[PDB]
């Protein structure tokens, strides 16, 4: 269907090896969201910074610490390798709300 909020997501990326990920969520709300992330196979997540990870259908999946929910939520996180993240996709509820 039609993203829900398809200005949500402001990502900036550096990649020296390793490539890091700022994140920022422009959620309008404050949501249980989650971030679930396509990575290149081979690479890994070594740090995030302000949200949980877990593994999920062969997606990374991320979601807020406690005081992390919005309206704005920003997160990071580097992944090994050079721009190993194919797509990341915003869930609010169980609708898809942006994608990178």
């Amino acid at each position: 269907g039609d993203l829900v909020k398809p200005d949500a997501f402001s990502v900036k990326i550096q990649d020296w090896g390793s490539t890091e990920y700022d994140v920022t969520l422009n959620l309008g709300g404050t949501y249980d969201w989650v971030v679930k992330v396509k990575l290149k196979d081979g690479s890994a997540v070594s740090s995030v910074w302000s949200a949980n990870k877990a593994e999920e259908g062969g997606y990374v999946v991320f979601t807020p610490v406690s005081w992390n929910k919005g309206p704005t939520a920003t997160f990071g996180f580097i992944a090994t390798g050079s721009e190993p993240v194919e797509a990341m996709y915003l869930y609010v509820n169980d609708q898809l709300w942006d994608v990178w």
